[PDB]
């Protein structure tokens, strides 16, 4: 179930990277088992800095269920959500977050030093009431695959 | 130079209440003394709550500008800019951020205890490179004050 999620948000991270929407990065909005978005990153497609695969999934879900707040959803990352995609995820009230793959897998290709300091609880002033899972196993293995997969891809 | 853009992105926030857009919050992004973006809180205009003033003022900046970066643009937020936003003024990459009033200010009329380290220099993993400026005397008189005027004439969120 969870495994379902995730390796969907996945899917959606090489279906993004493919097109040239965006980086390699997926993220799915679920309500009680039902896919409410199944986003990627849109940074270039949009031509929009904030449109990671976490804050456009936050966007459609928002605007799909007519409010502000996610609080009876679930919210699935290929990777472990930025600073920016943190904050995102509390101010919408998302009740779980479940990644896959650690910032570091992305920073092992070049992304930026860039993590959040509430999500792995080393703030002074940001703390954090989600219920966060790092996913472990095969679905954890997927998900970091996906940074040296996608830069094989596009090596020569 | 520094006190009109504030002044504005205030204003800002002032006509985001007024008219129902958001919560009394304004940005304003200028490249060398010329304004590209001016922007509210549009959480309730848009159903969405990234939809921050200064996330709105970062995609219509860059829409205008036609690219994903604004390393030579400065942003003026009336507000102390939450984690969410200043993630994004990370990734943005504006050279400066101006801000009027600290965090509290907007706490103490109902708003969450949403802080961002990494503008304040307590982050351990995000660390800001940009420079950074709270406003002093009469800027952080009107970006404080906005809380007051405000206090109920909007729906908090
Ligand atoms: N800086 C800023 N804070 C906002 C905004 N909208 C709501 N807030 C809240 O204001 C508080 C202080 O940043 C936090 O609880 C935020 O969630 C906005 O548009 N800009
Ligand atoms: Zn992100
Ligand atoms: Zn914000």
């Amino acid at each position: 179930s969870d495994h379902k999620f995730l390796t969907q948000a996945v899917e959606e991270a090489y279906k993004g990277v493919d097109c040239g929407d965006g980086g390699p990065f997926g993220a799915v909005i679920v309500h009680n088992n039902e896919v409410v978005a199944s986003c990627h990153n849109m940074v270039l497609k949009y031509t929009d800095p904030t449109a990671h695969a976490e804050v456009t999934a936050i966007r459609e879900a928002c605007k799909k269920l007519n409010k502000i707040e996610l609080s009876e959803c679930e919210i699935y990352a290929s990777c472990e959500p930025c600073p920016m995609c943190f904050g995102a995820i509390h101010l919408s009230r998302l009740k779980r977050l479940v990644y896959g793959a650690k910032a570091e897998a992305a920073i092992a290709i070049g992304f930026d030093d860039f993590i959040a300091d509430a999500l792995r609880g080393t703030g002074v002033y940001q703390k954090s009431s989600l219920e966060i899972k790092k996913a472990d196993g095969n679905g954890a293995a997927i998900a970091e695959q996906v940074f040296q997969n996608t830069k094989e891809k596009f090596r020569l």
